């Protein structure tokens, strides 16, 4: 039928999030990773950060009782450390079909500062013309411009660039609808910690709406999990 953009807009409107897998998390997270914003991981290697751009990559296709919104993932790779085997042993550990996981991954690595601003500019056509990306990942968001503008000398000029990047993510995820992840090595500002053994620490360091403190999980075979 014939309806009017108003109707088209509270149909639509409804809030969309993505768990993490750790029920944990999710809570530190007031459900999960949400639509229409951008989250950001940080801390040292190994403290989670690039392995939830995994997980969360599997996730999204979940039905919405799973914890997912049977939507498709973009990965874009900072720093080459994408690994299928991962994303591999993930979606087994959910029991889903891994041919079909694999599919619903748009992959591609940024090598160097002005692709990895191309690449953004490329993903409004890319989500244009396929509805069914909800989540966008973008690891090591900083590595390239880092290396690119390096020094105390240059950090002026690298924090311009970088926030217009930024910008360019907030925009996408606002006007289309799709969660963004950006992880840095060091809306919403998460910071991770090591912890003992695969057990991590997650704390709230920026977030208006969510309460600030601390939560553990685990980092397993299986994916991001809540710690024994």
């Amino acid at each position: 039928r014939f309806k009017t953009a108003l109707e088209v807009k509270k149909e639509r409107m409804n809030v969309k999030k993505i768990s993490t897998g750790s029920q944990a998390l999710d809570g530190l997270l007031a459900g999960g990773i949400e639509t229409r914003t951008m989250t950001e991981f940080f801390g040292e290697f190994g403290s989670g950060k690039t392995q939830l751009c995994h997980q969360l990559s599997v996730n999204v296709q979940l039905p919405p009782e799973k914890g997912g919104l049977s939507g498709k993932a973009v990965y874009i790779d900072t720093e080459g450390t994408f690994r299928w085997e991962r994303i591999e042993n993930m979606a087994k550990a959910l029991g889903l079909d891994i041919d079909n996981v694999m599919n619903n991954i748009y992959y591609i690595r940024a090598i160097n500062t002005d692709h990895q601003i191309a690449i953004v500019d490329d993903l409004q056509e890319l989500v244009s013309k396929d509805p069914s990306i909800k989540l966008i990942v973008v690891d090591s968001v900083t590595s390239h411009f880092r290396a690119e503008y390096p020094g105390r000398e240059n950090l002026a000029v690298r924090q311009q660039k970088l926030n217009k990047h930024l910008h360019q993510l907030t925009r996408l995820a606002e006007v289309y609808d799709i969660a963004v992840i950006i992880t840095n090595q060091v809306g919403i500002r998460i910071q991770l910690k090591k912890s003992r053994g695969n057990r991590r620490i997650a704390r709230v360091v920026d977030a208006p709406h969510l309460p600030e403190g601390e939560v553990v999980f685990a980092l397993t075979e299986e994916g991001i999990r809540d710690a024994e």
